């Protein structure tokens, strides 16, 4: 912002005294561009290092900041403070010289927390449906006329960026439970959309520990706090007595405080209705398929009623809701002609599920709203630490659409347990894929005439994605 | 505050959602009025219980509060949240009765870091002088018109309250270690005075777990927050590298980042030089005795300078300072015909101090300030578990008076301790050969005993932590007569 708009900010939130200068060990990792952004917008000197460039330094170049393509001691000279991803070990050049010069060096959420710090947060947390919920609650806000700061997982469709800082008092964030680090986040208010055994090396197996540490975070709610949380996740039902906050239910469940019922998906849309404590029941249009995102905007307007938020305004912002990017990521429609040869349309729809129940649920959206059309899968399972643990559910959830495509297990480290492989999965009709440069030769022989293809999976098969959009599927 | 003071207030500062009463268990001492008062300006409904009244009950009678003096569960009626202080025991009638009504009970210092949490806080943390140092902070800040709101242990004597809300960000507060409580706090600055073995029950008799809970309070502290700390203190210059902040150091000792230099008590004002970073000596008239009160005043220095107050608004603050009500506190000079017969006069000061190395620091500035009077002190030990683990360093302060008189120790909740008696201690000192001390068996005889050990030139110190507060305020207003 200007330098009156951020006067003005100044008023209301205080800048963090002798914090000139911000440096990010690994500014393009998941969550690290958007707090830079926000940080950038704040008027503070931000810099970064990452070895892979992409769409988010890009955008952290435009708004000023210095970012390096390596790891060395140099990066961090004249910062303030460092903060570092998950990703980043030890052992890195940057962090060593930032101790040997004594700069405080801090993770990601730690930083979130200060952000947090005069304002009103609004923490989005659970095991699925994150980046959606919180999506969702900025859009309410932001109809409202409230301009949240909001730090997405997701890039927010409407707004073209994973975070943007606003001239209101309110963050919106999504909080990460993968590494336990939303324990350092202070907010006003809470979602916990679910609870599933994943990201368990950081629970060492014990999912008694996830649920605890779900309480931990829940007790950093002042006495006064309110937790929003989906009654229908059976988990979740058993921990109510656990949480010594206010709370607010959502489900289909009879019980819930907010409850959803009348559910239909009609095409990419939802319709259902909407009880809630002294309200007359609400008919809702939501711009977003199956009866999973019902519950993410339950949720979200379960936090904008405790708002106090107008009605209109939040019928407005879910009748128009665009979405996240690789959430159900609607790319185009296709005519099979220049590929395959055929008459009619194939349809492109990217999604970021690589847990089972995401992946269902994609599954589940596809086949409501267009019941009579040809399932087409392109699935690339996200690690071997995870295809293990999962290898009963992975197999019993993919089966279910029509035709299916399978890469090799995207890596990002961990060595490559066998029986955990690609290979093994597909024949456990599937049919594997090992090469990643012919993917819409791979395509062709398998295309009717009224198709839905659908990219599952995090890894690198997003850029596979959008190289299959570019091309309009024309097998090269 | 008024209707547009508060809507004001209430961009920066937002209210606590849906709590629309407050309820104070134990309304009457601690931090506890202060912060009922602060939340009574803020407009929210209060109501608290206490066993007996007093000024700060009173107070907030007037500032429209519905005050109880007994425990009852009716007390807890129609209550959003109800606070409790550490006076307070577990099966209070009107504890059990918020947790069956399903109303949330939350320590002092749960409130103490709401107040705090969309203020800028300073935390005045350490075993003793917490009470001045604070004071000393408030002073500075209020002089140089950043309006603080502040919540203080004793009576700000200049402002006549505990605590006071300001239209101002920030929030000074004394933070109490005693039953670890000031781990809920979340400061952006934070003073560390001393640390020293007292309260040792709560630390399960371990000073090694006292020391961890220091580091621990210091590292609520934001990466770019301040640790104020007093390096004179080799506890404290034992801790630094374990710190893990910024930090900013003070003292007499010559590696201090403010260093002190150049003291001399004169009567009652202290005067001294300050050394700072990038900064000129400054030299401070001080209005309180002893270099006790050098080191607080340093402290509060150190912050202020942190904050880039204005050196001439420091400097006022520190000459005009008021002091806090019990500490080293002039209560008069009263002359001696009307009490024993005898011609000449016995000045009258009041002291918490209640721990040795407090005790020790208001003889050593009675005899500094005053070096030729008669030095007689009236002293209330302060719990038998204290006077058991301290008793050999009680005997070797107490001995320095010129005339002791004894009460017996003041129990406040705990059982009777073999040998950790005032009569035991008072063997003890005898024992020395320097001084013999009377015991005082009945509390409303002290000026009987008081009036034949006064020469014509005294300063009698009254020296203990509550109790011994009634029977200092009773011989100022009798004026000692005898009766
Ligand atoms: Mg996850
Ligand atoms: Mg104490």
């Amino acid at each position: 912002m200007n330098t009156q708009q951020l006067a003005k900010l100044r008023s209301i939130v205080p800048e963090m005294r002798r914090v000139r200068h911000i440096h990010f060990v690994g500014i393009g990792g998941a969550g690290m561009g958007g707090i830079a952004e926000v940080l950038a917008n704040e008027g503070y000197q931000i810099s970064g290092s990452d070895l892979a460039p992409n769409p988010v330094t890009q955008q952290l170049m435009n708004l000023g900041a210095t970012i390096y393509f390596n790891h060395r001691p140099e990066n961090v000279r004249d910062a303030s403070v460092v903060v570092v991803s998950s990703a980043i070990s030890a052992d890195n050049p940057e962090i060593v010289a930032a101790h040997e010069a004594r700069i405080p060096v801090i993770r990601r959420a730690e930083m979130l927390a200060e952000l947090m710090r005069f304002r009103h947060g609004i923490a989005i947390a659970g095991t699925h449906g994150k980046t959606t919920t919180t999506a969702m609650v900025s859009s309410i806000y932001a109809e409202a006329g409230l301009d949240p700061t909001f730090v997405n997982g997701g890039l927010v469709k409407a707004a073209g960026v994973h975070a943007r800082l606003g001239h209101g008092r309110y963050l919106i964030a999504e909080a990460d439970e993968s590494d336990a680090s939303f324990l350092h986040l202070q907010p006003m208010v809470a979602i916990v959309t679910n609870i599933e055994a994943d990201h368990m090396d950081t629970y060492q197996g014990d999912f008694e520990n996830l649920k605890q540490t779900f309480i931990n975070f829940l007790h950093n709610l002042p006495f006064y706090g309110r937790a929003v949380m989906c009654v229908d996740d059976p988990v979740i039902r058993e921990l109510l007595p656990r949480v010594g906050r206010q709370t607010t239910t959502y489900g289909f469940s009879e019980d819930a405080d907010v409850r959803v019922e009348d559910y239909q998906q009609i095409g990419p849309q939802g319709h259902f209705t909407l009880l809630r404590q002294d309200k007359e029941p609400m008919r809702v249009t939501l711009n977003a398929p199956g009866r999973h995102n019902a519950l993410n905007a339950a949720a979200a307007v379960a936090v904008a009623t405790e708002e106090g938020i107008d009605d209109e305004a939040i019928l407005r912002a879910l009748e128009s809701f665009q979405g996240t990017g690789r959430r159900f990521d609607f790319l185009g429609e296709f005519p099979l002609e220049p590929v395959n040869g055929k008459s009619g349309t194939a349809m492109l729809v990217d999604d970021y599920g690589h847990h089972p129940t995401e992946v269902d649920a994609t599954i589940k959206a596809a086949r409501a709203g267009w019941p009579d059309k040809n399932l087409v899968m392109l699935f690339q399972p996200h690690r071997f630490t995870r295809t293990r643990d999962l290898y009963d559910d992975f197999a019993n959830v993919l089966t279910q659409v029509d035709t299916l495509l399978m890469l090799e297990v995207y890596p990002a480290g961990e060595a490559p347990i066998p029986g955990a492989d690609s290979r093994s999965l597909c024949r456990t009709d599937p049919i594997l894929v090992p090469d990643p440069a012919r993917v819409a030769e791979m395509l062709a022989p398998v295309l009717t005439g009224n198709d839905l293809i659908l990219v599952q999976g995090a890894g690198n098969i997003g850029k596979i994605a959008r190289s299959l959009a570019e091309i309009k599927l024309k097998p090269q």
